């Protein structure tokens, strides 16, 4: 699809058997999901944004279906206030910016 | 231009007579710029991101030239680590997401 930006670019995703909404975020290097129960093993990690840092659990090779497109990659889980799809997954669904 | 997301989507901007680099950020409602000398009046404001909140100064009706496209709107100034062009200005230059 083509998505204009008059509203937040929110898409339906499916990950770890659950349905969620997430923001398509070109300013996010990585994918950060709010607290949720993922199956695999994880690694502790800290990541930085506007107001400082948050600790997250890093899961690798996680499968996500973003608006009907499948992708596998790293997912970070922790106290983000918004589910964010970052560029590590946007490149897999072929996402681009156009103006 | 069409911009793929294999690297950060950085653009050159001109704002307040100064040249800066800034991120095209579909996950940002608003435009927030690192500390810089801007002329005019401003309202104190507090915005939230991944690690908490930051106080910024809010300037309205500010001219920005973004990759050669002119836009006018609200610019927030404060302790962001990267300059972010948010959706309030992205819509003005016709920017869309495509996949
Ligand atoms: C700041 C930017 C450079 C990175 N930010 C992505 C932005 O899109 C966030 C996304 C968001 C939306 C949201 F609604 C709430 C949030 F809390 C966060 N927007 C945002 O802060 O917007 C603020 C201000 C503009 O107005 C409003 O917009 C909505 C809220 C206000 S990040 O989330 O901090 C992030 C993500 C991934 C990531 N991966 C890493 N890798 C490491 C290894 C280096 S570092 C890193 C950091």
């Amino acid at each position: 699809p083509q998505i204009t930006l008059w509203q937040r670019p929110l898409v339906t995703i499916k990950i770890g058997g659950q349905l969620k909404e997430a923001l398509l975020d070109t300013g996010a290097d990585d994918t950060v999901l709010e607290e949720m129960s993922l199956p695999g093993r994880w690694k502790p990690k800290m990541i930085g944004g506007i107001g400082g840092f948050i600790k997250v659990r890093q899961y690798d090779q996680i499968l996500i279906e973003i608006c009907g497109h499948k992708a596998i990659g790293t997912v970070l889980v922790g106290p983000t206030p918004v589910n964010i799809i970052g560029r590590n997954l946007l490149t897999q669904i072929g996402c681009t910016l156009n103006f």
